[PDB]
């Protein structure tokens, strides 16, 4: 089978290193070679990110620029039609064949509603689900029913990811970071420091082009 390709999206508002350190180590932990980014918009009926499209597409690509594992595929920020994970998956699916093993990088946190934000069996079947731990969290569904299809769908051995195509769950041993893009964006407005949050070339780009006022 081929290369093992994950995919990780998002907002990235701004992006920082609790989204880039975990995933970067995870070219050492699982020999992941490709990761690309698939940024995305937030629907009309939902808070906005106070950076733009194309200003939250730049940073990311400042992020990235120097780290060979990443790439950056702009495609939900240039469909009209509602943006879904499954819909990204499917096109992803049918670009690269059934041969190619796909993954979707979410955070535990994330894991444990996944049903919510949902279309869980539609992605279980087109790519398979690494997880970035959180430290203390447990692997315990918010909906005590999926826990079922959780546990049924959990791997402890990161060659499932290599060997199939898509349907298994695996949670990385990945470091993890009390760092969020909304206190990020308090702080450059509060005047703080995020010195030690997010990469030099973001927090300078976002000076230069006078962001999160
Ligand atoms: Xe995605
Ligand atoms: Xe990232």
């Amino acid at each position: 089978m081929k290369s093992l390709q994950a995919l990780f999206g998002g907002t990235f508002d701004p992006v920082h290193y609790g989204h880039l350190k975990p995933v970067e180590t995870l070219a050492n932990l699982i020999g992941l070679t490709r990761v690309t980014i698939i940024p995305n918009n937030v629907p009309p009926h939902r808070p906005q990110p106070e950076a733009n499209s194309v200003q939250r597409k730049h940073m990311l690509e400042l992020a990235i620029a120097d780290k060979p594992l990443f790439t950056l595929d702009e495609r939900e920020l240039k469909r009209n039609a509602p943006s879904y994970t499954a819909q990204t998956l499917k096109e992803w699916r049918q670009e690269q064949g059934p041969d190619v093993p796909l993954a979707f990088i979410i955070g535990q946190d994330s894991l444990l509603t996944f049903p919510t934000w949902y279309e869980y069996e539609t992605i279980l079947d087109n790519a398979h689900l690494i997880v970035c731990r959180r430290p203390g969290y447990p692997l315990e569904m918010a909906q005590p029913q999926y826990q079922q299809w959780l546990e049924d769908h959990l791997t402890h051995n990161p060659e499932d990811l290599h060997l199939q195509p898509a349907g298994k769950i695996y949670l990385a041993e990945t470091p993890w970071f009390n760092i969020s893009a909304t206190i990020i964006r308090e702080r450059l407005q509060n005047g703080e420091s995020c010195e030690d949050l997010l990469p030099e070339p973001v927090l300078t780009y976002i000076n230069q082009q006078g962001l999160y006022r």
